[PDB]
């Protein structure tokens, strides 16, 4: 069942980086990091958005996680700034 994992996968990675990045972020929005941050966050956000799963178990818990994380590293940076 070849599912779009990879694409989930793939943001993963990215939102973890940005994890580390919005964890050490200055504490500004007034910083490059920030708007980076947001950035490269909203992107990985509509790209990960276009996965198909058609019914795959992986797709689905990678798909919630991604959210969560996603919206969970959003909403940090928004209350940290």
């Amino acid at each position: 069942t070849p599912p779009s994992i990879k694409k989930i996968i793939h943001v993963l990675e990215k939102v973890q980086y940005l994890e580390q990045e919005v964890e050490e972020f200055v504490g500004k929005k007034t910083d490059k990091a920030y708007w980076l941050l947001e950035e490269m966050l909203t992107k990985e956000l509509l790209e990960l958005d276009s996965v198909e799963t058609g019914g795959q178990d992986s797709v689905r818990q990678a798909r919630k996680e991604a959210v969560c994380k996603i919206q969970a590293i959003l909403e940090k940076l928004e209350k940290k700034g």
